[PDB]
């Protein structure tokens, strides 16, 4: 109620759409700002790719030390890792890191690739039980962010309890589940978003995610000290504030996420 109104507050102040969902593994609960709207994706998608690519790895039909090659000409936009290895090439596990922690563009069509494209990883997300998140295109065109368009959309909420089951449920093997845990948490933003407005002792596993018409995003699993892990979802777009502004709208929404967990009883 009050954390609503706070957020509603927020929203005007960036002219823009925010979708905001908490979800508190103590108890299953959750609370949310728009959590049932559609808002685009963009780079948060990269945390379901890597999972989707963990599961084949758990069904035996991927290898995390598989190498991958691929040349000048699979390159896009945005390759920090995945350009200065167009000679070796990559391991599948390389790619995964790569795209969580860098959002490397390459990374995760070449995962894309090897999963058999955006229709498999959505058919992943229905099979987990998703019935709402769903990609459709390849990066970079995928952070169009054009409102009323559903491709490569999810909802906070849907989002936020996908993130559950695939980092703390039973989506994927534990052994897998560790592995998507650790490389979300070794984020190197790094970091002006959620990561920002929340208390330093937490450990935080976080996905941003960029696109156009105004759109900044950041996922998040957090697990305060001595208390079950939450579940952070924010969506920003059709923003009239600059990409610096929106950092700072996001980690407002963390602060105030802390502070009504606190005190607002
Ligand atoms: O992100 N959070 O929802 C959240 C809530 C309460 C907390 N106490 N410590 N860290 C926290 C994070």
């Amino acid at each position: 109620a009050q954390l609503s109104e706070q957020l509603a507050e927020l929203e005007k102040r960036s002219g823009g759409r925010l979708g905001v969902a908490v979800l508190d593994t103590a108890t299953g609960r959750r609370i949310a700002y728009r959590g049932d709207e559609r808002f685009p994706m963009c780079s948060t998608f990269k945390a379901l790719l890597a999972a989707a690519v963990l599961a084949r790895v758990d069904q035996g039909k991927e290898r995390l030390d598989r190498r991958i090659t691929y040349g000048k000409e699979d390159l896009v936009d945005y390759s920090p890792v995945t350009e200065k290895h167009v000679g070796d090439g990559m391991t599948v596990a390389e790619l995964c890191e790569a795209a969580i922690t860098l959002s490397d563009n390459t990374a995760a069509n070449l995962l894309l690739e090897a999963l058999g494209g955006p229709a498999a990883l959505t058919a992943f997300l229905r099979s987990i039980g998703d019935e709402v998140t769903r990609l459709d295109r390849w990066e970079p065109e995928l952070n169009e962010a054009a409102p009323g368009d559903p491709r490569d959309t999810t909802t906070p909420a849907a989002m936020a309890a996908t993130l559950r089951t695939l980092l703390l449920g039973d989506a994927l093997s534990p052994a897998s589940r560790q592995q998507l845990v650790d490389w979300l948490v070794a984020n190197k933003t790094g970091d002006k978003r959620l990561r920002a407005g929340l208390p330093a002792d937490d450990r935080v596993g976080d996905k941003t995610g960029t696109g156009g018409h105004g759109t900044t995003n950041d996922i998040a699993v957090i697990w305060p000290p001595g208390r079950a892990p939450i579940v952070v979802t924010v969506y920003l777009t059709e923003s009239q504030v600059d990409a610096d502004a929106r950092d700072a709208v996001i980690a407002e929404v963390g602060r105030l996420v802390v502070e009504a967990f606190h005190h607002h009883h």
